[PDB]
């Protein structure tokens, strides 16, 4: 009756479509390559029927066969034009269906001939959906072919709108072919881009702190032994030192070294550097003199805040400001004119397998963590927290910065009870300490101590393993590198686990579990843990090449991501599970 040209690249040679047409006594020429006008495949052809044909017909051919080029596209056009339609129908959660339509001079925009809705089960695999879709459209073609031949169908233009996808848009999702609709949509909710509406963080830390001072000015801010400062007292003293700092030339993104033991002078010095404009570089004086000399060298710090006691450990490296010389403090107690942006440096902390690298953290990094910490743990001015961790580690940033913006009171931990945790337990029961973060090592020990003051304890760092504790406080396990600011995930330990999970992401952060090719892994599959979002800092100071290696631009998405080097996987309940290092 007529010679039909069947164009396809993915479909086999014996589809129900081809065999049905042959049963109607049509010679079906099958071709799986791009063709031109001269092609012997176009000689004495009556109808062209395309079905998953991965090439574009020349405009010369579309005109000669106008009204005689039929296409089988397993989507509900205009939804999911282009490649991998069924997959994007599930992922983008569009209306699902199959369409037989005419061919325009563009991609799958020609007028429709016939169309019908299809349904995918929540348990079908995307391969199952691919097969159910192709079967449905093939049966439809067989049903409606006679109406198409005799030209009795009235073609209607496609609804406005839709979506379009190209061949490479699925590269990032290449490992998801055998996942279930359920499993796939869950992966979307966990790893999909942020929804519209969000705005950039617009506050620095000392902005939010100066705010908290005006709301609880007479509340206790920090306590060391018998002495204490209020928020107003702390703020005014920090201002007095900040004025002197900015006078000696401190400016945004400038580094200012602080070498002090835990004390009131430390909190004053930290806030003073911030309020002055710069970022503080903490140096624990108990470090070997070699690391100290190196930290001052790598850091561009021209100024060092320190005692007369530790003054000499610097060997005249920088202009020293004695925190005990009344000349280092101005008369002015007012808050300084703001000159900082959320993307300015707030602090620089080092980590060391090789040399120590200066991790740069910006205000917006710190602000995000604190603003998540307050409501997550329900912190209120009624609370009291320990300043336990060394102020050269990011754990101190948790102790100091989070609780200061909640209006709580900080309690300095001196040397005598840093390691003696039974004596520390007594201090907590006396002063009524309510919340604090202890590294995994020290947290496991405190479980043996009989405690009644704590309401929350947070741990992280090494692998948590012990859980049984005497007190009646909630235990929280968290995880995160100093490169992405303190922590990025948090778990409330409720029951014992052989492998305690590290929890779900905090505000404005996502965690992606990728393969070696940086492609998504289905939920439950192990892979390298990548961090994305507000937590990511600026990178390593004076290590641009190393920064590029660890702070990557993703090949497909193009989002900035941090390569942790850690092995993990998502559990069915959304909590992340640590699975050791990669090497």
């Amino acid at each position: 009756m007529g010679r039909i040209l069947f164009l396809t690249t993915f479909m086999s040679k014996g589809n129900k479509v081809v065999r049905y047409l042959e049963s109607l006594h049509h010679e079906v020429v099958i071709c799986q390559e791009k063709v031109h006008a001269q092609s012997a495949n176009l000689q004495e052809i009556d109808w062209i029927v395309s079905y998953a044909y991965g090439y574009i017909l020349d405009k010369e051919i579309v005109s000669r066969f106008r009204g005689r080029i039929i296409n089988l596209h397993p989507s509900l056009l205009p939804w999911n034009k282009g490649r991998d339609p069924v997959f994007w129908s599930v992922w983008d959660e569009t209306p699902k269906g199959v369409t037989i339509h005419l061919i325009d001079e563009h991609v799958d925009t020609g007028d429709i001939l016939v169309q019908e809705e299809i349904a995918f089960a929540d348990e079908d695999t995307l391969l199952d959906c691919y097969n159910k879709a192709n079967q449905a459209i093939e049966e439809l073609f067989i049903r409606e072919w006679e109406n198409i031949v005799h030209g009795r169908i009235a073609p209607y233009r496609q609804t406005a709108g839709g979506t379009l996808h190209f061949k490479a848009d699925r590269d990032f999702y290449k490992n998801l072919n055998m996942t279930t609709v359920r499993e796939l949509l869950a992966l979307k909710r966990l790893c999909a881009e942020p929804k519209r509406g969000e705005k950039p963080i617009d506050k620095t830390f000392h902005q939010l702190f100066e705010q908290q001072v005006e709301m609880t000015p007479d509340h206790v801010a920090v306590v060391d032994r018998g002495q204490s400062l209020t928020y107003k007292q702390l703020n005014e003293r920090a201002n007095q030192l900040a004025h002197h700092l900015r006078g000696k030339g401190v400016k945004p993104d400038d580094q200012v070294a602080i070498m002090l033991d835990k004390s009131l002078d430390m909190i004053v010095s930290i806030l003073a550097v911030m309020k002055a404009g710069g970022a503080y570089v903490p140096i624990d004086p108990d470090y070997p003199g070699e690391r100290i000399a190196y930290m001052l060298a790598d850091s561009s710090a021209a100024i060092l805040l320190t005692n007369a006691l530790h003054e000499e450990k610097a060997n005249g490296a920088c202009d020293i400001i004695d925190v005990h010389d009344p000349d280092s403090y101005s008369e002015n107690t007012n808050n300084l004119p703001h000159v900082n942006r959320p993307d300015d440096l707030v602090y620089v902390m080092y980590t060391s397998t090789g040399l120590a690298k200066g991790v740069m953290i910006e205000h917006h990094n710190l602000v995000n963590f604190c603003e998540w910490y307050r409501p997550y743990f329900g912190v209120t001015p009624a609370d009291k927290a320990l300043v336990y961790s060394s102020f050269s580690f990011d754990g101190s940033a948790l102790d100091i910065f989070t609780h200061l913006l909640a209006g709580a009171a900080l309690h300095i931990v001196p040397s005598e009870r840093k390691y003696d945790l039974d004596a520390l337990n007594d201090y907590c029961n006396q002063e009524g300490i309510t919340i604090s973060y202890l590294p995994t090592g020290a947290a496991e020990q405190f479980m043996q101590m009989d405690n009644q003051s704590f309401r929350v304890v947070i741990t992280g760092g090494d692998v948590l393993k012990k859980i049984e504790r005497n007190g009646t406080y909630k235990l929280y396990n968290g995880y995160g590198p100093t490169e992405c600011t303190i922590m990025v995930t948090m778990f409330e330990v409720d029951k014992p686990y052989a492998n305690i999970p590290i929890g779900k992401p905090i505000d404005r952060t996502r965690i992606l579990i990728l393969d070696e090719a940086l492609a998504l892994q289905p939920i439950g599959v192990a892979g390298e843990l990548f961090i994305v979002g507000e937590g990511l800092g600026r990178g390593y100071l004076n290590r641009p090449e190393l920064t590029a290696e660890k702070f990557i631009v993703h090949p497909q998405t193009g989002e900035r991501m941090y390569r942790t080097g850690d092995r993990a996987r998502f559990l069915p309940d959304g909590n992340i599970e640590f699975l050791g290092r990669l090497d």
